[PDB]
């Protein structure tokens, strides 16, 4: 009854407001609070036990709109509650924590491919602009290393993305670096081990299952084991050591499985089946 | 001495876009397969000028990338052959077509994340596009007939809100407007002309495929149900033979269907008449 593994929102005919926690101690899931509007494409992440859903697409009356919000989840109440929105909307956006800071990172705004940045406090409840990427971002992966923000990958309104690029906070700047072997956006990273792994998306033809991971200390990329299904608009966070990899778009289906990467066994494995097939979900681990 | 009109079905998407060009002949039944696109495309269009077929817009299938397609291509049915022509302004995937006094009308339709109100006209004697009025509704996914020299777009998706809606555009005067919206909100829909009513059959209503069909009679500018379709279908393609409609094809929301449909409008009833040689949606359709 510890960490569960959280997702949020998603897609599958339309937007949607399921908020639902794995535990992979026993292998359960739950229902908790829906979110105030169905949304896809968000992020999720936590800080302070807080969990947080930020941008993505929604859906309403006569609203199909990019999300500029923030909201906040409660595990402790279970409840939803609205925070400072974003400076513009950010719909596939990517999302990564730093000193309980949250940065949204890129993004869309209709037409609008988002390079900006903003930076989240939540003591002050404030969002403010940062240095822009040196790449306009939509569909972009994030993982934070060493207090080191990765931007991998994405579709800058043009071209579709292998590049990545490293954000310093405190020098306050973007650099590239090298980029992945594959093309891909709407892919999942994260950081394991010292090691920034993005698994899945699509090369602008097919949706992958392939996995590159990213090595810091030789700073290259270097594929892994594959995972058994092709997705793009993944969920995906870690848990315990392991990679974790929910939902996604195969190119026909929207996926209910759930796959787990075990970095010892260079392995990939289905561990559940979520509730309903889905894409385009915001994941956090508390 | 034989062979009269045919049914031409150009591209199609099925995992991945098509190039298919087929003939139905509805006389006799039977299939012709003719010369495949150069380049395999999907939501594009199909009209006839002079007795040529016209494939437009869409997006292609390509090595590099699956770009939205500003191309419009010309084939010859007493040559076989596809020929390029003079390409629209702008990509138009997802587009709509109509023909008047022998231009063709490109309408609408989407550029990545483009969703175009502006439309053009080719002029096939000088092998050139020119804008013309934008719609008063940016329109992807939008069917469109042409009646009493008129061109009307129908329903459509304009970024964030499916449209029932559906326009007029004077070419004379060069203007649009409103006119009476559908009951339904229908993009991906098959609209034709047949028997001065606009028939708007199928399409998408932002959460189901649709069965449902409609026409529009100008003279009481009243839209009618008539009877549905026996197969929900999205992005299916759409003409009029010896006076009854023809549906092609489409998504039903898990398969895409090779089954087409006859409407007979002095019954009012519908009919699988033939199956295609294999699924597909997004194909153009014209008649020649």
């Amino acid at each position: 009854v510890g960490r569960l593994i959280y997702t949020a929102g998603g897609y599958f005919r339309q937007s949607l407001s399921y908020l639902e926690a794995y535990n992979p101690s026993d292998g359960t899931w739950l229902r908790l609070a829906d979110l105030q509007v169905p949304r896809s494409g968000l992020a999720g992440c936590v800080v302070g036990g807080l969990l947080y859903a930020v941008g993505g697409r929604n859906n309403s009356p006569d609203g199909n709109t990019d999300s500029s919000a923030l909201d906040c989840y409660n595990p402790m109440t279970n409840q939803w509650s609205p925070c400072a929105p974003m400076s513009v909307p950010r719909n596939r956006i990517g999302v990564g924590v730093i000193d309980g800071h949250i940065y949204a990172v890129g993004g869309s705004h209709g037409c609008i491919h988002h390079n900006s940045v903003e930076r989240y406090e939540p003591e002050r409840d404030e969002w403010h602009l940062v240095a822009p990427m040196l790449t306009r971002r939509i569909g972009v992966g994030v993982a934070v290393l060493n207090r080191l923000l990765y931007a991998v990958g994405g579709f800058d309104g043009t071209n579709r993305l292998n590049s990545a690029e490293c954000y310093y906070p405190e020098r306050n700047e973007w650099r590239m670096i090298t980029a992945m072997n594959t093309i891909r956006s709407g892919a999942g990273v994260c950081v394991l081990h010292n090691c920034i792994y993005a698994a899945g998306g699509y090369d602008g033809q097919d949706q992958l299952n392939s996995v590159e991971r990213y090595d810091v200390e030789t700073e290259t990329w270097t594929f892994v084991a594959p995972m058994k299904h092709r997705r793009s608009a993944l969920g995906i966070t870690v848990h315990q050591g392991r990679i974790y990899v929910l939902g996604g778009y195969d190119g026909h289906t929207f996926l209910d499985s759930v796959e787990c990467y075990d970095p010892d066994t260079d392995t990939w494995s289905e561990v559940t089946r979520m509730t309903s097939g889905r894409s385009g979900v915001g994941v956090a681990v508390t």
